[PDB]
C-alpha cells in the first residue's frame, strides 16, 4: 500500500470519518489527471488507493475534501479543501502516508515517507 | 487591507522571509485567474495584495512557494508548494489573514477573519 | 518587549480573546516562581509582560488557560491548560514570541525569535 | 492499552523514534506523582504504559521529552518538552492516544479519545 491518507478531527478528538479524498497526477501536458479516490474509514484511514505498479514517479496532488466533511456535520468551515502536492518515487519506490488534522478554520498536514 | 498572508518557519523559529506568494481568483470557467502576488517581508508578512474594491466574493487560492524557500536555505523539502483555498463571503468579517507555519515535511495553516 | 504571547482560535478563525496567561521562571530549587501574567487582547496578543532588565536567562513556563477559554464559549475541551516551556538564551535573538493555535482537542505552538 | 503516545518528525518526514515520555498523575496533595514512562518505537508509537486497572480517573500529564530527542540528533531545539495535561476517565474508562508532530521550534499535539 504505497499511498495512504490518515485524518484526525481536532474538535471531536476522534478520527475524521468519511472524508473524501481525490488524488491527481500531473500529466505530460501539465494538467491534473484523476489518479485515484476514496474515503476515510471509521479509523480515519484510507487504504487501497493505488498499487506499487500504478504509483509511478510523478507530481501528485492529494485533495482532502474538508469542506464536504464539515458541511456533512452541519458546520460551515473556512477552506474549500486541503491540497497536498508532492513529487513521489523520484529516488525509487517509497511508501507515503499523508496525515492531516482538521479544525473548521485550520488544518495541519505532514508526510511520513518510508523505504520498504 | 482585506487580505494578508503571514508565514512562519518552525525549523529556525523565525518569520519565513522572501517567500513568493501568488493569489488567484476562480473564474467563471473554473480556471485560476492571477489576482495578486508578492514576497513576504522581514516579518514574514505580505501586505497590500488588494483593495476593498478589487476583493469581491468568490473562491481564492493562495499559493506559497515553500519548495524555493527551503532550497534557498539548503534544505530538501517534501511539498511542491502550499496551497490555501477558501471562499471570501461578505457576511463574515471583512479582513482575512492567511497564516502558515512551515516545516520541511509539514505545514499548518489557519485563517484569522476579523471586523 | 522581550516576551510576547499570541493566541489564535482554529474553530472560529479569530484571535483568542481574554485568555488568561501565566508566566513562571524556574527557581534554583526547581519550583516555578510567578513572573508575569495577563489576558490576551482583542487581537489575541499579550504585550508588556516584562522588561529587558527583568527577563534574564533561564527556563520559563507560559501557561495558557485554554480550558476556561473553551468553557466560556460553551465548548467542552480536552486539556486542563496549554504549557510552553523553553530556555531564554542571550546568544540567540533577543525578542521571543510564543504563538499558540487552539482547538478543543488539540493545540499547536511555535516560537518566533528575532533581533 | 488505554494510554498510547504517537510522535512524528516534521523535518525528516518519519516517525519520531526513541522519544522518551514520562506520565504523571496529580496526587491527593496536588503534586505530580510519577505514573509511567517509556519511549517511542521504530513506528513512533509507545504502547504498554499502563493497564485498564491502574489507569484510574485523575489529571494526567504526558511529558514528551522533545529537547532530549532533538539533542540526540545533534539539533539545538527551542522547547524543554511538550506537556499534555488532561482529565482522564471522568465519564468512565476511555482509550487515549496523545499524538504529537515535532519541529525544532514548534510542536502540534492532538488527542484521540475512544470508548471501547
Ligand atoms: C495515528 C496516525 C496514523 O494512523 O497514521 C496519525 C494520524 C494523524 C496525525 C497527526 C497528528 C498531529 Cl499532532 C498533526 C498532524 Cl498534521 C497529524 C498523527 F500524528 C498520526
Ligand atoms: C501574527 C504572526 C506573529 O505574530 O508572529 C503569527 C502568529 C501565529 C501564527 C501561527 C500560525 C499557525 Cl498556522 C500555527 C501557529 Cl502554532 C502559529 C502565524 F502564522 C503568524
Amino acid at each position: 500500500c504505497p499511498l495512504m491518507v490518515k485524518v484526525l478531527d481536532a474538535v471531536r478528538g476522534s478520527p475524521a470519518i468519511n472524508v473524501a479524498v481525490h488524488v491527481f497526477r500531473k500529466a505530460a501536458d501539465d494538467t491534473w489527471e484523476p489518479f485515484a479516490s476514496g474515503k476515510t474509514s471509521e479509523s480515519g484511514e484510507l487504504h487501497g488507493l493505488t498499487t506499487e505498479e500504478e504509483f509511478v514517479e510523478g507530481i501528485y496532488k492529494v485533495e482532502i475534501d474538508t469542506k464536504s466533511y464539515w458541511k456533512a456535520l452541519g458546520i460551515s468551515p473556512f477552506h474549500e479543501h486541503a491540497e497536498v502536492v508532492f513529487t513521489a518515487n523520484d529516488s525509487g519506490p517509497r511508501r507515503y502516508t499523508i496525515a492531516a488534522l482538521l479544525s473548521p478554520y485550520s488544518y495541519s498536514t505532514t508526510a511520513v515517507v518510508t523505504n520498504p
